[PDB]
């Protein structure tokens, strides 16, 4: 698939709970996983690299038949702050398809070390292929 589009999200670090709060807002102009029928069924998944273990994983629900999914779903990583400065938060977007096959629709990252300084709230990143 030729990756297109963007992902919007916000990031906060709550001390009141010692956790990175990743709010996934929406993707725009995802590629069609099924070009025949013009269709994608997208969900977003996150890792705080390099933990690519399963419970290092977070994910939104799946939207059916859209390339502009609107999620507004919060994913949350409980994690003291010292260990965050080492990580990269990686979003990847997936088509949940026939027989449950999942097809890659694009990826984007943000390094926490530089983010940690001003902790800018809102972001919108273009997706990359692999």
């Amino acid at each position: 698939i030729f990756v297109t589009g963007r992902i919007a999200f916000s990031l906060k670090y709550e001390q009141q709970t010692q956790s990175l709060v990743v709010h996934v807002k929406e993707c725009h102009q995802l590629a069609y996983a099924d070009e025949a029928k013009k269709r994608s069924n997208p969900y977003v998944k996150t890792y705080l690299l390099p933990d690519k273990s399963r419970q290092g994983k977070r994910k939104t629900s799946i939207k059916r038949d859209t390339v502009n999914p609107l999620y507004d779903e919060t994913l949350r990583y409980e994690i003291p702050e010292s260990l965050l400065a080492q990580r990269t938060l990686q979003f990847s977007v997936w088509h949940h398809g026939r027989f449950g096959r999942n097809t890659f629709l694009g990826e984007a990252e943000i390094q926490m070390d530089s983010w940690k300084l001003d902790k800018k709230l809102d972001h919108c990143l273009p997706l990359h292929g692999k």
